[PDB]
């Protein structure tokens, strides 16, 4: 993430949040925890909704852009920040088993988004996709973050979808600038 | 009665304590009497990802929000009966019947309680503030998502709202037109 860049993806981010209904946050990794930081947001205009402030830290394990991330290492590399970093249970949903997390990873490779699913707080959904340099880096991850309420079963595949999209205009937009 | 800066600063510890005991959205409205509306002129949010997060100057419906019944629950059986009601969704009580039988009870429990009607998965409770005439002029309202605002937590979110508002009162009388 850079700054012309950063002004190329914030109308990405807006008509997201206009598309979704719901707040949308980009993210780059920090690479101590594996963390995501949140460095830009649009926000829906919900009276109820997801307002993680800028600078604020998604979960490695569990949140939709710490899951992400994790998803583009290797085996090895999960199994090394498991045992380093713990898996700490926010809630009831959260991943806290390898076999779990490492499935989770697994499919969110196949169906190109990652889902959190009320893992970092009871109520909150997010669907994640990460942003590619010219060395298929994950660089920044976008997400789209609201209420269980809004974010219903039957909707997740269509807002997968969406963060696809603006995850590739982004990565396109990099790629185009480099 | 008359909400400025100074006012707003001395109860603020209230709100915040509120905010605190609640771990949801504290909001202050006041009653416009000329076009009779309650606007948010202050706000505490809790620190949750998901949370109420209305706009300052923000208005929370008559009929259809826990400030707004608040404010209809002060008023006389014949000022209420005394003009389309709009329905924010299928909880929204558009039957003039129906909406009665709500500002009766909330005369009773000693506060008001919005399941939704304003705005799927969003609950919020309230009780009015008084002015040294008795008069009911502003409210204080607890806003936040049905996930945490659970029905074992109603009556006590309820009492906590009418203790709030009776120390605003108190306040208000001892600092009125500071």
């Amino acid at each position: 993430m850079s700054r012309n860049l950063l002004a190329i993806v914030h109308p990405i981010l807006r008509n997201l949040m206009e598309e979704s209904g719901e707040t949308v946050n980009m993210a780059v990794l920090d690479q101590s925890d594996h963390e995501a930081i949140i460095i830009d947001q649009v926000q829906c205009t919900h009276l109820m909704r997801m307002s993680a402030p800028i600078g604020g830290k998604l979960p490695m394990h569990a949140s939709g852009a710490g899951k992400a991330f994790l998803a583009q290492l290797s085996e090895e590399q999960v199994t090394k920040l498991l045992h380093r970093k713990g898996l700490h249970a926010y809630t009831h949903a959260t991943l806290v088993s390898p076999v779990h997390l490492k499935e989770d990873l697994a499919q969110t490779r196949k169906r190109g988004y990652s889902f959190d699913d009320e893992e970092h707080a009871l109520g909150l959904r997010c669907l994640a996709a990460c942003i590619f340099d010219e060395h298929r880096e994950p660089f920044a991850a976008i997400s789209i973050s609201g209420p269980i309420s809004r974010i219903t079963d039957d909707r997740v595949t269509e807002f997968g979808a969406m963060v696809i999209k603006a995850a590739k205009e982004v990565t396109l937009a990099y790629g185009g600038m480099r």
